């Protein structure tokens, strides 16, 4: 099985998140590629992949906007290659925010009207991600179970 992980991360949680689903989809016997969303290039990216995750973080405070070096893969997602595709989304917030993890809101709803299969509910992780290190390892394994 070969995994696509790319994740959108500026202070290094989900970043961290991302290496953590790494681990444990390649423990499992996965492929696993994992590329920083600042150096991705959108077009047929999802390409040859059976499985794509992507992780953003949720900036903004007043208003959703995505983590930085993501924005330019979110706006070209129709080049991507998501139709039919399988894929779970993740990322991390903080739930004292009016729009708690609204990035991975935004990248589920624009991959589902690309005809996306959603294999998961996004894991939405409130906080610092090494708290939440079991969540992130259970979600990892969900999603292995849900292909
Ligand atoms: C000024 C500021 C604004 C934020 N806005 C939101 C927000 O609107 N929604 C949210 O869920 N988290 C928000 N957060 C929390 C960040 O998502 C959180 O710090 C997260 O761990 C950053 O992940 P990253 O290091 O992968 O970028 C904000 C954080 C800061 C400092």
């Amino acid at each position: 099985a070969k995994a696509l992980i790319v994740y959108g991360s500026t202070t290094g949680n989900t970043e961290y998140t991302a290496e953590t689903i790494a681990r444990e989809l390649a423990d499992a016997g996965y492929e696993v590629d994992s590329r920083d969303a600042a150096s991705v290039e959108a077009g047929g990216l999802f390409e040859g992949f059976d499985l794509v995750l992507l992780g953003c973080s949720t900036w903004g405070d007043d208003s959703i906007e995505l983590q930085d070096d993501f924005i330019p893969l979110f706006d070209s997602l129709e080049e991507t290659g998501a139709q039919g595709r399988k894929v779970a989304c993740f990322g991390c917030g903080d739930s004292s925010y009016e729009y708690f993890c609204g990035a991975v809101d935004a990248i589920e709803e624009k991959l589902k009207n690309l005809g996306a299969e959603i294999v998961q509910d996004g894991l939405r992780i409130d906080g610092d991600p090494r708290a939440a290190r079991d969540d992130i390892v259970g979600w990892a394994h969900d999603v292995r179970g849900a292909i």
